[PDB]
């Protein structure tokens, strides 16, 4: 019976979300052109260093901490290694 | 080549989904400003008691069963416990 | 720290990602009403076997390989096994 909502920053209209093994909390914020990320236990977001994303629909993280993105309004689909 | 409907019900507009390590299948209901959940072996629908809720766009879930939501139509993240 | 941009070809406002655990991505190519995927290290994708999607919003796949597609459009969830 508790929801709890995490300490993003500044969202608009965010379009997806994955978590990888060591907690931390990945969100395709769309209305903004980026990918934000949130360490577990952490009260900061940090900025994800992609470029030219345009409304980004959708994140995945796998084993290696690698972030996949849909970058929706570019018709391709981008990638960054931890 | 046979794909197979599930057993969800009265669904609007589904915008996401995710399946954990235990089979189990989450869906952001977007239409009905819900989260549902279907365990693996099982035929019947569970809303998750998220609240809320707008337009839900993304789910995911870590390896201790939390469920983490973009709740679009809000600009935030929220997430529940197992 | 550099973004690469995965080898998929003619996605039209792709909507969600998935990676299996050998690194296989799947991607709900939305604009096209398809999910392709990309094997590990190809530049080559397939086209999953799903019938009649309209506007697939979102894709998961599960440890067996099964993939999990939210069928906007049709208010339902579709799956195929690996």
């Amino acid at each position: 019976n508790t929801q709890t909502v995490l300490p993003f920053t500044g969202l608009n209209t965010p379009s997806g979300v994955a978590v990888d093994s060591a907690g931390t909390v990945y969100v395709t914020d769309r209305g903004n052109n980026r990918v934000v990320k949130l360490a577990a236990g952490s009260n900061t977001q940090t900025v994800l260093p992609f470029t030219g994303l345009n409304t980004p629909s959708g994140v995945a993280v796998d084993s290696a901490g690698t972030v996949y993105v849909t970058d929706r309004g570019n018709n391709r689909v981008v990638k960054l290694a931890a």
